[PDB]
């Protein structure tokens, strides 16, 4: 769980994937954790619930490790024709 450092509302890692799969480069990125945890940390993301831009370089150490997981945890209840994305 993702949480907004501007209000300190929840937010779902599921919805971050969803969002940000309309990219050709991402079937790359998804490949390989050392680019995907240095990409969330270069670029900014906006909050539905205040409305301000909030930094992955600003965000907890613990979290950062939760990343790892869907990297690791491929094939089962992802697919690409149907835009489905599953966390455990
Ligand atoms: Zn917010």
């Amino acid at each position: 769980m993702a949480k907004c450092p501007i209000c300190g509302s929840p937010l779902k890692w599921e919805e971050l994937i969803e969002e940000m799969l309309i990219i050709e480069n991402f079937e790359e990125i998804v490949k390989d954790r050392e680019r995907f945890l240095a990409q969330v940390e270069e670029f900014v993301f906006k909050c539905p619930v205040c409305g301000e831009e909030f930094y992955g370089k600003t965000l907890p150490r613990r979290e950062a490790e939760k990343v790892f997981e869907l990297l690791n945890d491929f094939k089962g209840g992802i697919d690409w024709e149907n835009k489905r994305v599953k966390l455990k």
